[PDB]
């Protein structure tokens, strides 16, 4: 039979928004990938750098093996609210496959609009979820064309912008690759065509360096939470020490091996009237996940564990937790079962829980 | 076990394509509504104004409760063919959720157009499903601005009609909110940019009134009822009294739970030959609902009555009715069940009956 | 229960990439056509004609019989690379529905575009799939205007060409009829605006014929095989004798059955090392069922038989046989019969094979 067996866990931090999330996952069903094995690991950390101006300073690394192909992509960046619509940063990282590397260095900016902003439904609706909006992107990149394969691109793709009307048009084939295409529009998304303000051969230190300055921007139906939740996503005001995230998955022909570990803030948030709920779920995860989600039927042995801080407690859970212990509940079978199945399908179905003192 | 019970009646009348339909359904799984709870109730009704230009007055009220947000519309409009192709309307309505309201009024024309006739198809295919074309929108509709809200609303969007260029697309983005959008490409449905032929501000019997006129267009590769059914779906012609439908369904974490009752024209269909058939089945809901319609694995509980009108018989079924008791005919189980999974997970798969006296 | 009941073999000659590839399937579960029955046998031969210019000869038969109505296609052409990127074809064929039925003549070419060429990835992934590109098309066509229908038809289409001047885009909606739109998506693929280069009405031996010229272009985002394995699909260098396959299904309410029975070159190709594979799974048809493999649960009884070339044997499956006799390898349950599910509903995780001597 195929079973899904899962465990997660969340302890809250009292008052803070900070919370511990652990989750262990297997199935015993083939991954959707047409290139097997594939392993990967994650590595993510952020620090307060600077909370005058607002900077916070975060590293990622992906780590992955596919089909014996080795891949590793670093980045590290800078990164600030401008207003409260405007964002900026600045970084540096490389890619590497196999012999290959290279690295980069960027600078760029984010503006994220509404298409309408009213107090009629802020008032009226207490928990808003779609927010319809577009997001416009500017960025100076950098990268040192050090190798005869960098050299090769730059030359072609120079050649081609010059050559091709439809260059801005066509890019989107190769950007979204392979099934990333199709996952635009079921999460209600949409890329403009680019915009190419500038391209240029600079004399570095130490070499020729390619320089491109381009825009794009993406709409939103509403589901997107990169435009819909664009302050949320990105709680630096809460970040008073280091927060971090380690995860990592196995995966063959037999099934999936997931783990993850971290602990970061933005994980409960103010629910009003002196109540708290555990965020909102984000849309995005559930539909692109909902693409690989349906292939091989399976049953379900799936728990939760939410710790709570000290003398809180829960005031309302939709689905109901089966058991509590002081400040520890648990969520295992029945609907909670149900709801699982369904969310890793591609169900959207709200789980709400608000605790207070 | 998760598990969906249904139950639907159809009884018809002699000669007249009316009917009465029934149906009660409840199944243990969690809607696909990132809000909950969200119960909703709809009233639609329809009666003979002017049978000699062929008007009729058809009235809706939908009435919801989503997470605690109490939601109404309204709308009154007197339809009627003025060609084949062209429709023309004129009404009211009004929207209000929570402590928020506005009216507005309006009048539209619609022009439904196919891509090509052909005799050739129209001899050799005796039951014809997929039709292309498109439809014309021209609407002019005015909102009284009698609050603080729908100024705001008014002058924001004025604002940005005369300083986005690309307000014509982006406003797309808007107006299908969340999955709505996703559901256009899943249908094989297009809407163009619109066309704004005007905005203004009357001085109205009792203050300001925004007036605009806009059109717009929607293709359809075939599978759109509203293109390729236009004359079917407006049976105006057959109505000799009032029609009408109730329906409502109850949703949360743990089930959904819904009820219909109506009775209406253009249940059944002359199939020529002498035979008749229920309407082929639209095929829009369908593809919809099979968007939400995988989630969650199910066993059918399902029934369906068909009571014929005194004399007739059925001549042809597939699949197949279980029983029959004079002019009452049952399906369960076997086939019909299969049947009842695969349209509720999105199938199309043809259900064809044919009766005759 | 529903249950599909499938047998595969494949018998590989030695050396040459030919193989036999022979299936059976059998499913319980209605298709999902809104017209039922239907039936079709399809027939395919190809052989070579002059291998010093590399044309082959092709030729395919369709019939169906679609609820009652009699449908047949028949086409005839010679195919030849003239260089990697461009392939050129001269042929012609009928289209008979009922009653009804037109010939055509045709010459066209067709340019298969990759965005991009790197030496940087061709030496570090071995066995390389998402290949991002764009394809031309530039087609001449010719139909004898011999009837009314058929000149009803091009004074049709020349009036809205000379009229409308969203002619090259709405024609997309025309042309990709029913869900064959949505398809499109699905795939990462998309269609251009039409280009019409020419309509004329020629004097022809025996009447006037309508001849058009017009081009579009098709972009893929990696899955799109067509683009992706351009060289491959089309194996004429190895062509060295007659190759055919015969398939066919038949379906109604009830469910599906299927046989398939053909022999050609290109099953097996050189992987490296002394070793070769069974070619990667195409991923359009995978990814093109999977939109009608999830509307009924079933079971899966499914075996599939591998005959090597005496003297060869596997070296690697993932999933792994579970038997061997000599030459001949099976699969069945287990792994083998969750990959199957999986690949039926539209998953594509890798299937590989090795073999050597
Ligand atoms: C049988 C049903 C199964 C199931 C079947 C499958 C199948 C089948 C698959 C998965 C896959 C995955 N599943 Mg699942 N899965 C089940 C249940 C679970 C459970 C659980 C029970 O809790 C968990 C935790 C998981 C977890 C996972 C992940 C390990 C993995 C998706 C990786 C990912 O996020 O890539 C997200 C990837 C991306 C975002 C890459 C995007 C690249 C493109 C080009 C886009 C660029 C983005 C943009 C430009 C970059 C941003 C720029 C800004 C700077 C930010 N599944 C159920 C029970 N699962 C998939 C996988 O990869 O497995 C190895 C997969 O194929
Ligand atoms: C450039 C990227 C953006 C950004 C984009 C997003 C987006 C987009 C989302 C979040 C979300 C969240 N972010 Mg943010 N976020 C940024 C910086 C931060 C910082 C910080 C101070 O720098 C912090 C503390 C956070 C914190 C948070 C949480 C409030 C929230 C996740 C809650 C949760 O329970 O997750 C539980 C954690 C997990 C289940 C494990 C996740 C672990 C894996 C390793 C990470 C995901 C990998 C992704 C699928 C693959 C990346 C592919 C790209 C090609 C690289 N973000 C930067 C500025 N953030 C999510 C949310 O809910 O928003 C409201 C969300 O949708
Ligand atoms: C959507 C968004 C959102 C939302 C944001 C950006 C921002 C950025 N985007 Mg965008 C799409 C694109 C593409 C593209 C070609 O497709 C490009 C090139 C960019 C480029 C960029 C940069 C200009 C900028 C900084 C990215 C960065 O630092 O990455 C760092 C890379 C990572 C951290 C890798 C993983 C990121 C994932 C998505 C985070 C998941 C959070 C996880 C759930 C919880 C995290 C807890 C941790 C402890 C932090 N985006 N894009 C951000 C910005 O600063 O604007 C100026 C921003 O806020
Ligand atoms: C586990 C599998 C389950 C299942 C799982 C689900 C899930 C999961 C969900 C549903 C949902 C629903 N299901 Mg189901 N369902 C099952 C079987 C059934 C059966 C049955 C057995 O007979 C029935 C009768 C139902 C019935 C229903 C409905 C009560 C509901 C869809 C509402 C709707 O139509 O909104 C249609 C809505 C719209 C058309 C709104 C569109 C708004 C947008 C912005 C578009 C504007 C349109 C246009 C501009 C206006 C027109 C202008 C002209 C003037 C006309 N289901 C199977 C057995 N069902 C959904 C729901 O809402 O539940 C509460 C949902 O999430
Ligand atoms: C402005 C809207 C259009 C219109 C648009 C459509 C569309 C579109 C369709 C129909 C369909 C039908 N219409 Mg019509 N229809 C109009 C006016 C009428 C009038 C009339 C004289 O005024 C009559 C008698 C009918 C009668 C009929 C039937 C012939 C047929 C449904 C058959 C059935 O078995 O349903 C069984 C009934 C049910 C299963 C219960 C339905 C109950 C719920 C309350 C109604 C649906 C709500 C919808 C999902 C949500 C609306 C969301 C919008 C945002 C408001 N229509 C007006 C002019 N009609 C359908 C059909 O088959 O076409 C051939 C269809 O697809
Ligand atoms: C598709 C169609 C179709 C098809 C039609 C329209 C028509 C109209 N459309 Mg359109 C999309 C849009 C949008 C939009 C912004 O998305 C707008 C603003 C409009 C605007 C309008 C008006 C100009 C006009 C009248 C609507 C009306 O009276 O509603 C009244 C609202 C309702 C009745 C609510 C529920 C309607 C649902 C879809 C009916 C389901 C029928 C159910 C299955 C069986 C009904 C039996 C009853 C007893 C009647 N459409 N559109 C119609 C017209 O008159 O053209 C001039 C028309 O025929
Ligand atoms: C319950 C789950 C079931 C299941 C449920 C379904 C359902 C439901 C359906 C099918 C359908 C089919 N299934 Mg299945 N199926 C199952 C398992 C199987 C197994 C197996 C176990 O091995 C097999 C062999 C099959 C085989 C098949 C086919 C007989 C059939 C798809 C026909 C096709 O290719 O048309 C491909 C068709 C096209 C490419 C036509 C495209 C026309 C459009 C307009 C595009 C034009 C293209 C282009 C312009 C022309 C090219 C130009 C160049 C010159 C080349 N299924 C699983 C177990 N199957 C479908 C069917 O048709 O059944 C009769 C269907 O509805
Ligand atoms: C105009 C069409 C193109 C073409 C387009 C394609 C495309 C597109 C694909 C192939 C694929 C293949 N082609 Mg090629 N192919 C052409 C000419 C040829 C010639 C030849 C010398 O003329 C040969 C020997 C082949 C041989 C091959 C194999 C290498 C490979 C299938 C392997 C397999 O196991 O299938 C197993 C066989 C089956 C499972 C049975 C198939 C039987 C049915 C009858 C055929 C499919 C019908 C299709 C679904 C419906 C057609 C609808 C259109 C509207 C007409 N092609 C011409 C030039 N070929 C596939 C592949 O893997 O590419 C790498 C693929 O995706
Ligand atoms: C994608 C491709 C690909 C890929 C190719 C074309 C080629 C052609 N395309 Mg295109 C889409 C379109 C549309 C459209 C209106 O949608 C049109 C009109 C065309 C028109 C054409 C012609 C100019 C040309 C020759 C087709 C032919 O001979 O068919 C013959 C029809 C058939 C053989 C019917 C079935 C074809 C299926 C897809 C083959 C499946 C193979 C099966 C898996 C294994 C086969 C083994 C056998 C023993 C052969 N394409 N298109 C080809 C060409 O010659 O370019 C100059 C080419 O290589």
């Amino acid at each position: 039979v195929t079973t899904a067996h899962s465990d997660y866990e969340i302890v809250l931090e009292g008052g803070s928004s900070w919370g511990k999330v652990k989750a262990r996952a297997k199935v015993n069903a083939p991954p959707a990938s047409p290139l097997l094995p594939a392993d990967c690991d994650v590595k993510l950390n952020v620090k307060p750098l600077d909370p005058a101006k607002g900077f916070v300073r975060i590293s990622a690394v992906f780590e992955s093996i596919v089909d014996s192909t080795k891949n590793k992509l670093t980045i590290e960046a800078d990164i600030a609210n401008e207003t409260k619509e405007r964002r900026i940063s600045v970084g540096e990282g490389m890619v590497s496959v196999g012999d290959f590397s290279h690295t980069f260095s960027f600078e760029g900016s984010v503006v994220n609009l509404f298409y309408y902003r009213s107090d009629a439904v802020r008032r009226n609706v207490p928990n808003p979820i779609y927010m319809q909006g577009r997001q416009f992107h500017d960025i100076l990149m950098k990268v040192p064309l050090d190798n005869n394969d960098l050299i090769d691109t730059w030359e072609g793709t120079v050649k081609a912008i010059g050559s091709t009307g439809a260059f801005n048009d066509w890019i989107r084939d190769f950007w979204f690759i392979g099934p990333a295409f199709t996952a635009l529009n079921e999460g209600g998304q949409r890329i403009s065509r680019i915009e190419v303000n500038g391209l240029n051969t600079e004399s570095g230190p130490k070499g020729p360096v390619g320089v491109s300055r381009w825009r794009f921007s993406h709409g939103g139906s509403g589901m997107v939470d990169s435009i819909s939740r664009w302050a949320e996503l990105f709680p630096s005001d809460k970040l008073n020490r280091p927060a971090q995230v380690e995860a990592g998955f196995r995966s063959d022909s037999q099934g999936i091996e997931v783990k993850v570990d971290g602990e970061f803030p933005g994980v409960s948030v103010d629910a009003g009237g002196g109540l708290r709920r555990i965020l909102n779920h984000p849309l995005i995860p559930l539909v692109h996940h909902g693409m690989v989600g349906k292939f091989n039927n399976f049953n379900v042995d799936a728990q939760l564990k939410v710790v709570l801080p000290k003398g809180y407690k829960i005031r309302y859970a939709a689905p109901q937790y089966r058991s509590q212990n002081l400040e520890e509940y648990r969520w295992s079978g029945g609907a909670y079962a149900r709801w699982v199945e369904h969310v890793c399908k591609g169900g959207v179905g709200q789980f709400e829980i608000l605790y207070a003192q």
